[PDB]
């Protein structure tokens, strides 16, 4: 089979709880940029089951599935308490284990799969990464009907998904902020109750009016920047939670007395566990959260994409 | 009655004794704790602009004493009862008051801050529900609990501890530190590591109940923490009275999902690389005071003897300015309590 | 002013002519525009109207303001008031129960903090929320729902049922199964947002649930105005770790085999009213249109006895 | 090797550990009332014969992929292991798995000289405790630790432990004392039991044979009642009496399998927001918690009586009328 690695290799044979998948969709995201041994990339997997190991239960050849790529070894503290995404020595498909940048891919254990019924491989693949990430980020915001949330860059891919999830799972008031009329509009279509265009308005001033000067109870900053970190924490209400997600090389700078006086919290997040995967997939399969705007490409265009869902 | 008040140093005035009406309670002060917060008060910063403070005002937010007279609406308390008081009282209408976090009230009634406090012979408690009847503790032992006790109790709760976790208490040999160690020992089951910089402070942390203690002046603290936790790091850090140094050092001891609980008002900034926060799911959380639930918790622990009173130094009401000076010039080791 | 009051147990309410209280301090005098009436029934615990006058200590409210009121107010000193669960206060001040209510032209609200400024809703639309809204909002929270769970609402086509369906739909992301006992009630459950619906008087509820949940059962059941029948049937639909939230006051007992409880880690939990946080939540949702007002029937204050005889909203 | 299976003593072969499996040389096999019931097919899909013993502790004889463990290590084992695909396994509640692998129940247990642990992650290296002290913790320890967590205790609350002087009761008292800060009231029916509850750490003890327990509980709690009751091995009597001691919002944590029904007036439940919650076993988090406590000496081992592997049936008989078998 073909395989873009960090070639023409052989097709692994599934044994035990393993499952061999015929890749129908291999998502690509900025994380693949940080990657670029040998190792096949592709941590956003979706496809049809080609063959299952003798021990596999509940799945048959032909089944359409999406896969949770981050799998813990089980013995460490994080695996034991149920936070395997924070495993000390994880098995990460497309990162430290061969991924979906190929015609076929092996899933260590069948429990990490999710049978697709409503979505197709292309619509699901991105959910195994951005979906899990965003779903956990909303969970960390600790929202309820009495609260108001601010989603930064609400008109982007991650932003609209965050708005959709928050609207489908919390009942909180949602304020989306972006910088272009188009994005602001995308944020509104995602379900934001209020939208702000930082390019035509002072977001803080607008947020202060919307919340009657209280500020927001949570901010979800997906793919934060030095700019966002210096601006949006100012919008936090007392006890507000600033949920940061991403890997940009920037530092958090905040006056300590402001944190203690207002009991604010800065919380980080990046990926997610089986519970997060189950949640986003149930939502997507129910249509409560729509698939990301996607652009399909060929497997050979992998490098191009990195320079988007690849279809073997 | 006599009363030391902030008029613009504090001045000893001779004002009248308020008469309790309705739910109000008149208390004959037996103990008036003094802490660094009173230094901020005397400096003005932190009050008139934001806290609605209107000079002159009797300071003293750490109250304990005997009930002198009660309002006709007061229920469950009688003259002669010995009580401690929760000084932070919400107005009720704001969001924080509605969700039960009145200490974060938009316009609180704060005894000793924007309402007359205990630096006097008598003090009025707006509503009797803010008191706690003492049975085991005396006024002197209880007064500091209304401030440092509530604060530390809440900080421990924010650490989200459980039997599978390990906590690090920074400056574990100090007043606040030993209190945090004791509370964590009594309410969580977590492994407790105390760190300080002096042999006597380190020993005090041990006596407070710490499972492990570290003298950061002798051993590299981070390396010892890694050894004790077998490279995992700690699940929480409680940094009471944080400094520029502690904030730059201890967050590095955090395990994945670790929570760094900062308490205090020192003029310093938190500086941390964002990718480190997201990769490890760490959290930086602030705390300063506490609500009725926090007060209820610390008083129950103290009354049961599960948490010991702070090392105290009793002084007279007229020595209020002196007590506060000892705090400005950091020459006041030991909780100073005024006995009117 | 006019005011229908309970002058004698067993006997009917009497329309007396008492004086209009004068608001002092934090108190607020409301010109009643809507006085809800429910089975729980100067009475009137479902209050909504315009502010007539405010006490000298009132802040944030002015005469003319349209407001809804949380009738259950704690004394503050007891354990429950201290931890923020004042609805379970040991000696509460309950408007319309042990304190004069809204069955009159004017009513005094002990403290302004218990009010909520109406901006989208009118008095009639809001009054019911101060009771059924709070109750249902808290019941949904106790169900501990999330997107991977499924909720069963019993009697989902009724007034409380449709409200519970709407709230669960607007705040949880959970799959919702609604069941009731007559077609009009069933169709109403669908309109309320239930993903699946069932008529228990026409078919066996337990088999359908099994099918829908693919034999897992439901993660939570909210049994509004439970009965001897519901309690003997629906707990059987619970999945492992399922929570059975019972709401109501009917004279019936809960009877369940203990081993079934331990083996599945199920929980039976009761709920009846709610606190300031629940009131804040339901008002926020209603004012935002995320949950619609109850179907109401307006009547006159004089018809109090009549209404109790038979959502009916009295209007002075 | 010898092995008492479903009881008969057989002479079967010693399995060979492959992959993540671990072969343990059993040094302690706890026995509890659950084995009375064992001695399940149509349900748990039990394929007879099967070696009992779900309370495992011993030395690692051989490791299969195994990482972090070596031959000679002393370990205790979490016997309840989920298959992974079901809802409960996915959300981290594998003890409630739809099709679990349960050592000593539907998989060969410790009633033998050797036993296979499917995956090494279910073990816990012993440092302070010996095999005999640890074995019971894999069952009663996990169970009681989870029951205490379900009580939702905190320093502002008070807990009542029923039968506080028994094996499970003192365990519950000790765990609650070490992990919550709640005030603890232990109740029992004999002077000696009441005494055991006190030594366990109870702040207050009640001899229900001398004083009316509900009355004493009200006096202690100043008429509020308790915020939680942990009723380990409940009976028809406990369920009819103690729920009356619950304060508003109180949680009645029931644990056990006795054939009794819960009977309570609904209005009482709704008016007080009380909760009846069941529990029986526990997950990896529960195992980690109880073992950390025990290994730190914060919770003491159960009073134990060691016996021979061949006395398995006798041990179970004794229950029908903490015993640990030593191969
Ligand atoms: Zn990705
Ligand atoms: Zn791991
Ligand atoms: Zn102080
Ligand atoms: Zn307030
Ligand atoms: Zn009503
Ligand atoms: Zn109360
Ligand atoms: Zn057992
Ligand atoms: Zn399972």
């Amino acid at each position: 089979m073909r395989a873009v690695r960090l070639q023409e290799i052989g097709v692994p044979k599934p044994k035990g709880p393993q499952v061999l998948i015929k890749v129908e969709a291999a998502g690509v995201c900025h994380s693949d940029v940080h990657m670029r041994l040998p190792v096949t990339l592709g941590h956003e997997i979706a496809g049809k089951i080609e063959e299952v190991g003798d021990e596999v239960v509940g799945y048959s050849k032909g089944d359409l599935v999406a896969v949770n790529p981050l799998q813990g070894e089980g013995n460490c503290y994080y695996c034991r308490i149920g936070e395997e995404h924070l495993c000390d020595s994880p098995r990460w498909l497309g990162i430290n284990f061969d991924g979906a940048y190929a015609e076929y891919v092996i899933v260590p254990h069948y429990k990490y799969m999710y049978k697709l019924r409503r979505l197709n491989a292309v619509e699901a693949a991105p959910l195994t990464c951005s979906g899990i990430t965003t779903y956990r980020a909303v969970r960390k915001a600790s929202l309820d009907p009495t609260k108001t949330l601010l989603v930064v860059g609400a008109g982007g891919g991650l932003g609209t998904m965050a708005v959709q999830i928050a609207k489908a799972v919390s009942g909180a008031t949602i304020i989306g902020v972006d910088v272009r009329e188009e994005a602001v509009e995308a944020a509104k279509r995602a379900g934001a109750d209020y939208v702000i265009n930082a390019s035509m308005q002072d977001p803080l001033a607008e947020i202060r009016r919307i919340t009657e000067s209280k500020g927001v109870d949570a901010v979800i900053d997906l793919n934060y920047s030095e700019k966002t970190l210096s601006v949006y924490p100012k919008a936090l209400a007392k006890q507000g939670k600033y949920v940061m997600v991403g890997l940009f090389g920037a530092d958090l700078h905040y006056h300590a007395p402001l944190i203690t006086l207002s009991e604010i919290q800065f919380v980080g997040s990046l990926v997610g566990n089986q519970s997060d995967f189950l949640g986003i997939m149930r939502l997507a399969e129910a249509g409560k959260v729509k698939p990301m705007i996607t652009k399909t490409m060929k497997l050979e265009e992998a490098n191009e994409a990195i320079d988007q869902v690849l279809i073997p």
